[PDB]
């Protein structure tokens, strides 16, 4: 069947590197750039394969933000893709199964960002709208980011997480705006 | 030999945690709280081990800052620590060459927060005093960290990171405060 492996950046082969970044650009629809990838480097991937073939991938990131004044350890979830022929059989679900243990391992709160629609894979394993306010750094001092509110979810490890409160996220760049649609 | 083996967090047994702690604990010479423990947990662990038995330790913990206004992926490095009677034979020498190794692969810059002592294993293999500015967030706002100037040392993956610049840490709590010795 399928069969699940979660490895460090670190842990990649160069070979299983080379296909990731392929499952990536194939699975975004070609919106995917050098910095996306970087982006997904540096923590854990949870992976499907098929035999040899790597068909699923999810990443977990570990940032460290504030929770009002106390520090949260976060995992924080992307880069979600399964393999457009292998979709819609539960490999999905899986990944982020596997991603929840990590959590529970790992970090106080999982975060992630989603589209509307995006939402429902998530919300069948357990992750809910953060309702609280959400802020982020620009050019050095904390403005609070109006545009990501309602896109972002979370999933309680530590049970002494308040879901209204607000965050105060690590700076990760790659432009930030607020959009205005009349 | 000594093997050495590199894990995430959520890649450990339960028995390779306990084993951690305790080899944390004896090798801190009792001054290591659980706060401690929870602070080198989420990302990878270098360990050493002579046949099953855990020798060595050191963390390396994903951190996201800014390097002036420019984002940063940081690799920091913790909780180094080898068993007493395990110790001048270059275990702690081939535990920062396997962190290293991850660094290149997986961040930016490699940072740690060394003593004076302290400081010449990691000098030996590669490590440079962080010249410029740090900054610190304090209720919500960045100030000057005087206090960590000069405890900081750094490791270039990416050639182009200038060690005058300054840097912007994200939040990890652990109180912070500047020293006043007359
Ligand atoms: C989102 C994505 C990863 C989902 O992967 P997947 O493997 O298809 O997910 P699952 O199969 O677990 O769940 C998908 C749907 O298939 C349905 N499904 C799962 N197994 C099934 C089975 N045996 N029979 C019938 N339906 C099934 C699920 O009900 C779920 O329901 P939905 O139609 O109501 O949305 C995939 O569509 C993808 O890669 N999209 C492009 C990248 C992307 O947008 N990623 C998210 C970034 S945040
Ligand atoms: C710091 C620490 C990890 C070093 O581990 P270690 O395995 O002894 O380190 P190494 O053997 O690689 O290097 C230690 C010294 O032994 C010397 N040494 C290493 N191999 C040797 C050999 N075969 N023969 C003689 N000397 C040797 C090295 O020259 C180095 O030089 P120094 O005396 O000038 O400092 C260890 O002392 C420790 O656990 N300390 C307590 C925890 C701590 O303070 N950790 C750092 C937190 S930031």
């Amino acid at each position: 069947g399928i069969e699940y492996r979660s490895l460090h950046t670190s842990q990649l082969t160069l070979s299983e590197k080379e296909a990731l970044y392929d499952l990536l650009i194939e699975g975004f629809e070609g919106d995917f750039s050098h910095d996306d990838f970087a982006h997904t480097l540096g923590g854990m991937h949870v992976m499907a394969f098929d035999q040899q073939k790597l068909v699923g991938h999810v990443a977990i990131i570990q940032r460290h933000m504030a929770l009002d004044n106390t520090p949260i350890s976060v995992g924080y979830v992307e880069a979600m893709v399964v393999e457009q022929s292998y979709r819609r059989q539960g490999i999905g679900r899986q990944l982020m199964l596997q991603t929840n243990k990590i959590i529970a391992s790992c970090y106080q709160l999982g975060l992630l960002s989603a589209s509307d629609d995006g939402q429902k894979l998530y919300h069948s394993v357990g992750w809910q709208i953060w309702k609280g306010k959400l802020f982020e750094l620009k050019q050095g001092s904390y403005i609070r980011s109006i545009e990501e509110e309602g896109g972002v979810m979370g999933w309680k490890a530590d049970g002494e997480v308040d879901f209204t409160a607000s965050l105060y996220c690590d700076f990760r760049g790659g432009d930030q705006w607020l959009e205005h649609h009349h």
